[PDB]
């Protein structure tokens, strides 16, 4: 009952729209509550504008909201995990609260948490209360936290109370982050409470002209990148394009837009990955882009983007297809978790629905029904620094992801040349995982443990992390029965670690390792085994495995004389603060000259491990050779040479 009649609010709107022609004769006419009332019941008749962020449909609620709701009728406001329970601020609200002086305690509690569970509450339960105390306390944040702009020659002539404590609020109420998340969520408000009786036309009028003052706050104060900027101009196309009957609704929608087709270009390869190198982050940014893209396409605004925009997130997608495993499984390169089946399935859903023409992650959605596969098999994406080798599709498949690529951020670790390897149902050789942020710190020494290049499949010196990460790319044949992959990096200080793969028969691999350079140390060529009972052979430097039949590996290193095996203790993390015990075992050369160390390693999955061949391989060229390589190896007793020219 606080809320006025805000007559600002049709001049920020276009009222030749169509629908309003009632609000605008009203208007004319003078009667600017009717009009109000008018345009209520045009939102009120509106179908053709909706969000993803919410089906009306099936309205539901959990425990956790539950309480929030209930607890936000008491003013007992959640803003942070941190600061449970819950504080409570007063019946005369005071939005200043700020028992703990952290302004994350303060920021956060602008973020209405609370807001949608009431609706939820509101919709599951009819009950009116939560949509009378919703309307209330809106009404209250926007008259108890203005959005004021004074400079500290203006500042210092100010009166002697509240004036102040708001002008020092609006950095807390008024923090671009918070205004953007309010810009999204306050849709979901709007769908939410808006057959309530509570939500009068003049409610409106209140609603429409704060609204728009958030959207243009944010368009006068955009981040400074990262993916807060990303946020904003996602959540600017949510305000452009959830109410397009405001005047600077295009404006709104085009601008975020501009942002993001920019942003796309600066953060994603040409060949579809994400500069992170991170599947984490390439599936998150697939999100971040899809989510505008989808409020954008649902209300009939597809066409504003630019197709350059449509086509990088399709790269985008059909590399993430890519380097996942059959089982929907990612790779665990950098920062990145496991996601399993369910996760993805409901991700290639959506993006389905948002590209219908794409046969491919059409049948990635219907997991086999309907659609179509890639026309190719291997798969390289050489800006990325991403190789996939693979013999099929399906759950029985061979298939080996490669990264080895430009140098990374903060998240990438010096692992290039490591690999993961997924043979019919299970990843043979996983990578050592991430298992905790950053994040200081107890933690640390298993952070920086885990950062370790000694921990992945590639070659180190002296058991030390790359000096240098920037892989460059010599050789990629995809296709054939001699596919092969040579890739090499400036590891260290005259230091070229060259790292040749072959896919052979659509069945086994054979790993090239050749290091030269005058740098003289201890050569280390590391293998992450699985976790379980594993055969040793530090004879013979033989691996066989000894897993319940259906994911086998025998894996052969053949290295020059006096090569040493050391099994020491790693890890695997599958999950955040998740891990597992696995051994680590290091291939070792005394490297005391300038002469190459080289090595050929022989990695063949199997079903049943008795099946598991022995092996023969040697090279056929003197030393390392900078333009080509010839080897040759004997698939018990049948020969098989390997060789290139660069
Ligand atoms: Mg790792």
């Amino acid at each position: 009952g606080s809320q006025e009649l805000k007559s600002e609010v049709f001049s920020l709107l276009n009222l030749d729209y169509p629908g309003l022609e009632k609000v605008k004769a009203l208007h004319q006419e003078g009667k600017d509550e009717d009009a109000a009332k008018a345009l209520l019941d045009y939102y009120r008749a509106r179908t053709n504008v909706k969000t993803p962020d919410i089906n009306l449909k099936k309205i539901t609620i959990g425990k956790e909201e539950q309480q929030w709701a209930d607890d936000g009728l008491k003013h007992t406001f959640f803003v942070h995990k941190g600061y449970q329970p819950s504080y409570n601020y007063g019946e005369d609200i005071n939005w200043q609260y700020w028992p703990v002086k952290d302004n994350e305690l303060r920021w956060q509690l602008h973020r209405h948490k609370w807001f949608t569970p009431m609706g939820k509450a509101y919709r599951v339960s009819g009950d009116e209360k939560y949509a009378k105390e919703w309307a209330y306390q809106y009404i209250d944040w926007i008259k108890k936290n203005p959005l004021v702009k004074m400079d500290k020659k203006e500042y210092e002539l100010v009166s002697d109370g509240k004036i102040k404590g708001e002008v020092e609020n609006v950095r807390f109420a008024w923090r671009p982050l918070e205004v953007s998340n309010r810009l999204q969520d306050q849709t979901t408000q709007f769908q939410l409470f808006l057959p309530s009786p509570s939500f009068t036309p003049d409610f409106l009028t209140e609603f429409l002209v704060n609204y728009h003052k958030h959207a243009v706050h944010i368009l006068a104060n955009y981040s400074d990148q990262g993916n807060h900027l990303l946020f904003e101009a996602q959540r600017m196309i949510y305000a452009g394009a959830f109410f397009p009957e405001f005047k600077e609704a295009p404006a709104w929608r085009k601008s975020g837009i501009d942002i993001l087709n920019r942003e796309v270009n600066v953060q994603v390869y040409n060949d579809g990955g994400q500069f992170e190198l991170d599947p984490h982050y390439h599936l998150a940014a697939i999100n971040i882009f899809c989510k505008a893209l989808g409020i954008a396409d649902v209300n009939g605004f597809r066409n504003e983007f630019p197709q350059e925009y449509l086509d990088t997130i399709e790269k985008m997608i059909m590399f993430y297809a890519n380097i996942s495993f059959p089982d929907y499984t990612n790779p665990c390169f950098s920062d990145a978790k496991i996601t399993e089946k369910k996760e993805m399935l409901k991700n290639y859903r959506a993006w389905s629905k948002l590209f219908p023409k794409n046969e491919t992650i059409k049948y990635l959605a219907t997991d086999g029904k309907e659609g179509a596969l890639p026309d190719y098999m291997s798969k390289g994406f050489l800006k990325s620094g991403f190789f996939v080798f693979r013999n099929s599709w399906g759950m029985d498949a061979t298939q080996m992801v490669v990264k080895a690529g430009p140098k990374g951020f903060w998240h990438c670790q010096p692992d290039n040349g490591t690999f993961e390897m997924w043979f019919n149902g299970k990843n043979l050789f996983p990578d050592s995982g991430s298992y905790v942020y950053a994040g200081e710190g107890e933690v640390m020494e298993q952070r920086n443990w885990h950062r370790q290049t000694s921990v992945h499949n590639t070659v180190t010196l002296d058991n030390k992390n790359l000096e240098t990460t920037e892989s460059v790319t010599k050789l990629w044949q995809p296709e054939g029965n001699i596919q092969t992959l040579v890739t090499e990096n400036p590891s260290y200080k005259n230091f070229k670690h060259r790292r040749s793969v072959f896919f052979v028969d659509n069945t086994y691999f054979v790993i090239v390792d050749e290091v030269s350079g005058s740098a003289k140390g201890s050569v280390n060529l590391h293998y992450q085994m699985p976790k379980g009972e594993i055969a040793n052979s530090r004879e013979d430097m033989t691996f066989l495995t000894q897993f319940e039949d259906g994911s086998n590996m025998k894996l052969q290193c053949f290295g020059p004389e006096g090569m040493s095996m050391k099994k020491e203790p790693g890890w695997c993390s599958t999950a955040y603060r998740k891990r597992y015990k696995r051994m680590n075992v290091s291939f070792n050369v005394k490297k005391d000259n300038e002469n190459a160390v080289r090595y050929i390693t022989v990695i063949y999955p199997v079903k049943k491990s008795a099946d598991a061949p022995k092996f023969d391989a040697k090279f056929k060229n003197k030393t390392f050779d900078e333009n080509g390589l010839e080897i040759e190896v004997k698939v018990n007793g049948k020969k098989q040479s390997l060789k290139y020219k660069l």
